[PDB]
């Protein structure tokens, strides 16, 4: 099957294998980076073993909903549309977009926790390159890189903008910058949207992404 059919499994067994903290037929992203996990086909019972504290949870990204094995419960199930940008990136020079780094982490963290960038843990900024835009000296918006299911695939993630800076085209410009870097390295961008986000899908289509397939994000917690 395609590397993007199991992006958590494949990234953690592939280019990002140093981020895997589990063993054997379970793969678990270092929690400093994010909440993602995956099981070998047939080995899903072991997912419960990744959930010890009462409030622990794991996100899975698979073609179908993951059934809660014994010791677990489904908290959320989110239909996704997975998209790929495998056509040429038109060049777009945008010097207002700045690379982010360690000194920006407090501000990145505030933005991420306040908006909907997806999961954001203490070390998520280390997952790959992040870019930002600053307005009145504030970090207005950001976007970055995340999973790498194979050497030539790279995920666009962490796209978020403070409400007060929305409607100015920042997200589009940040996505452009991220995919330019991927392009420079000969990598193909991909991303997930919620299937429900009609607006976002149109934005991504306008930035060169096409629908690849439906996927499902499952959030598992401990059974009560």
């Amino acid at each position: 099957d395609h590397p993007l059919d199991r992006p958590v499994w494949n990234s953690l067994g592939g280019p990002q294998s140093e981020l895997d903290v589990a063993s054997g037929n379970l793969r678990r992203l270092d929690p400093a980076y994010g909440p993602f996990a995956a099981a070998a086909p047939g080995a899903e019972a072991g997912l419960a073993s990744l959930l010890q504290g009462d409030a622990d949870e794991i996100w899975l990204v698979e073609p179908e909903p993951v059934a809660p094995p014994p010791g677990t419960r489904v908290i959320r199930v989110a239909p996704l549309l997975q998209m790929i940008a495998d056509g040429p990136v038109p060049s777009f020079d945008d010097p207002g977009i700045v690379a982010l780094g360690e000194t920006d982490v407090p501000e990145m963290t505030a933005l991420a926790l306040a908006t909907e960038p997806g999961p954001w843990a203490s070390g998520t900024w280390r997952y790959g390159q992040f870019y930002g835009v600053r307005i009145d000296g504030r970090l207005a918006a950001m976007a970055g890189e995340r999973m790498r299911p194979a050497p030539n695939l790279a995920e666009v993630s962490g796209v978020c903008t403070w409400p007060e800076y929305r409607g100015r085209g920042l997200a589009a410009r940040l996505i452009r910058k991220v995919i330019a870097g991927m392009a420079a390295r000969g990598e193909v961008p991909y991303l997930h949207s919620y299937a429900s986000n009609a607006s976002a899908i149109r934005l991504y289509e306008s930035l060169g992404f096409r629908a690849r397939r439906a996927m499902t994000a499952t959030l598992l917690g401990k059974s009560t």
